[PDB]
């Protein structure tokens, strides 16, 4: 037993880190097939940062200009084009450690994990939650720019995130695998504000059937309600609507664990209105969410990969 | 910015796990160069783990009684022993992804990253302190026992743990890969306890250098203190001595910072005596333990490998 936050083995995603740089600026790129991928404001000095046009600084640059490292190997760039906000560079190199991918765009409320890097190569292993504002709560310094999120499904790796910057509130934003960003953010430095946040319902329903699971009990009460009279009594405190899909999705984790989804929304509802009272939830004195129902059923059924 | 428990990239160490079944029973196994690392109670059946007498059962094992699986292909074992708690298989195969490696017996206090692993194969990665009372909490199931803990060091893997077992509290004991146990615990299935925890007080103060650094600066006080009169004031709250070698240890942040030891010391008594009064650190309720003042500095300073 136990239930703790825990990312996807990495290794897949390590062999396909490389380090790129142009000009002064290095920062990280994702190496599949003959393909780098990386942040387009690799094209930027300190100065364009502020303002950049993108399209202007890419046609003074030539493939030979962009210095594409894996280890100690210099990768040769053969081409070089602009996908929103990411730079492809074809390079002469298949790589071989190429594994099973997808490039997919999240959901909010979705999960995924973070490999960091710092000129190509790995520094740590976190999980991350896409939040319903479309901010992430990373741990990113200078130079981690192209570090990448990802999930893992049995031997394909699902791509989801590249880093691009943080935000004045200490959070982070980013783009899919084909540069678009998850929110309404730029590339550019210049102050951008998030929209407000709000609490991912079906996570911390899942959480707390994880909880049960792992002997934390003492929440469950007697009753059931309803999905509308929950979704009234929630709404007050910032929780996202809980809809049927959403119950749905939870089915597999209430048969499991024998209670019922409707009947742990009782439960959630006494917490929100009444607080923990200075008890516990998995060691947490805060209700978490950013555990989805596949991270409750993967890590308490042990999935492997 | 940010600040995340982030575990070390799995990699190196995914490329040596490997599946050890013995009969009926299969866990994980560690591959390096041409042995295989396993805990030696894959030889027991279900009722021979009430208790086990193992010099006995691996009397009547041979070499071919071990299948050892690497993926889709069979290890052939070619010898065989017991060391304290671990069983060492020779293959005559060596593992081509042997990375450069160290089998250290970490302290109390110190942290590494477990790769859980299921049938040889990885599920996921996290990061555990190992408790003053020699036990870490974890998440682990059925099989997963092989699966083992380490640091990394630019190449080279320190393998600190390996899991044998579950504690009636819901935590966890295992060995070095020496195999012997941390703790005063045995390899047999009845009720052991674990001693009376405490609190990593060098570990605290990391972390509240780590919030620092990271905007969260509301718990600084005006004051400074001297380690007799913290000392004095942490014992009742169950905070393990600050000794001298821990100020020196965290005397590079103190320096990063510019917040001496014993000033950081000053607010930590302040918050022992006055709790938290609602606020938050890091987004935590709870002071939090399980950093090391290296964990601090890695993700604070973007330590690759
Ligand atoms: C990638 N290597 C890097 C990662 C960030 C640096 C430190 N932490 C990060 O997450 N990206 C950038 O440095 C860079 C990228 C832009 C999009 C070209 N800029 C930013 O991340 C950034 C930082 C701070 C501000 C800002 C502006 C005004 C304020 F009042 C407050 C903050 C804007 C952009
Ligand atoms: C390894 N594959 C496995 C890992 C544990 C199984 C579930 N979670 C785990 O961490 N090890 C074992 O199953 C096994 C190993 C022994 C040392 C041979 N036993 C235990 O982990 C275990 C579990 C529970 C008790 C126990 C006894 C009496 C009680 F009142 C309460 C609990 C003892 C040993």
């Amino acid at each position: 037993s136990g239930f703790r936050k825990m990312a996807f083995p990495s290794g897949k995603v390590e062999g396909c880190m490389v380090q790129v740089t142009c000009g002064t600026t290095t920062l990280n790129g994702l190496w599949l097939d003959d393909v780098v991928y990386c942040p387009r404001h690799v094209i930027c000095t300190s100065e364009d940062m502020l303002n950049p046009n993108y399209e202007d600084l890419l046609i003074r640059k030539s493939n030979h200009n962009f210095l594409v490292q894996a280890g100690n190997v210099q990768l040769r760039v053969i081409g070089h084009s602009m996908q929103n906000c990411v730079l492809k560079l074809k390079v002469d190199t298949a790589n071989p450690k190429t594994p099973k991918y997808k490039f997919v765009r999240i959901q909010p409320g979705q999960t995924f994990s973070v490999l960091a890097c710092y000129n190509g190569s790995p520094s740590g292993v976190y999980q991350c939650a896409m939040r319903p504002n479309f901010t992430i709560k990373g741990s990113f310094l200078n130079g981690s720019c192209g570090s990448v999120g990802f999930n893992i499904d049995y031997d394909c790796v699902s791509f989801c995130y590249m880093h691009h910057m943080e935000l004045p509130t200490g959070v982070h934003a980013g783009t899919d695998l084909e540069g678009n960003f998850y929110g309404p953010f730029v590339d550019r430095q210049t102050a951008q504000a998030a929209g407000t946040d709000t609490t991912i319902t079906v996570n911390v329903l899942a959480w707390l059937y994880a909880a049960v699971i792992n002997g934390d009990r003492w929440f469950l009460n007697r009753f059931t309600t309803t999905l509308n009279d929950f979704n009234l009594v929630a709404m007050k405190y910032n929780y996202e609507p809980l809809t049927q899909d959403h119950v749905d999705i939870l089915g597999p984790l209430s048969a499991q664990t024998g209670i019922a989804v409707l009947d742990m929304c009782a439960s959630l509802k006494e917490l929100l209105q009444n607080g923990m009272n200075g008890r516990t939830i998995l060691g947490s004195a805060l209700l978490e969410d950013e555990f989805t129902p596949f991270d409750v059923v993967r890590q308490c059924s042990g999935v492997t990969f």
